[PDB]
């Protein structure tokens, strides 16, 4: 990953590593940490409902959008944003995808799908690539899903 992302990741990790917060890095940074050669433009952190508000507090001086329940047609979450050294950090708590019948999926057990990567002395929680692949397909993020799939197929 580019050094500026590693540095912001360290700033995040240092504030969360000894706090009782259920968090995982997702999306491009998670893919990159796990070896997928993708460009990273922001940092996405997934957490539970309580976790989102706790992260806001912990990073209070960096908040660009206070956490609040937010929905679109496809997704809802407790959604806030940080900016750290010019890098956007998206905080999404209790993320649910909209189902075909218009209901929301059940709460996602983050611990079920969490993995850990050691980098630069840090143990970073990241989300299962197979989980993200399947979720991206459901959301219609087909090219990103295909990129992950192709990389995973190539390493099987």
């Amino acid at each position: 990953i580019r050094p500026e992302y590693l540095r912001v990741l360290r700033k995040i990790y240092d504030r969360l590593k000894n706090e009782k917060v259920n968090w995982v890095v997702t999306g491009s940074l998670s893919f990159a940490l796990q070896g997928v050669p993708v460009e990273v433009h922001d940092i996405d952190i997934q957490t539970d409902e309580e976790g989102a508000y706790e992260i806001e507090r912990i990073f209070s001086e960096f908040v660009s959008k206070k956490v609040r329940f937010s929905s679109t047609e496809k997704i809802c979450s407790h959604f806030g944003e940080l900016i750290i050294d010019g890098i956007k950090v998206e905080i999404m708590g209790d993320i649910r995808k909209r189902l075909e019948d218009g209901t929301w999926e059940d709460p996602v057990d983050l611990n079920k799908y969490k993995r850990f990567v050691e980098t630069h002395g840090m143990k970073i929680p990241v989300l299962s690539l197979e989980y993200e692949y399947q979720a991206y397909l459901k959301l219609g993020r087909v090219e990103k899903a295909e990129t992950l799939r192709k990389w995973l197929n190539e390493r099987k």
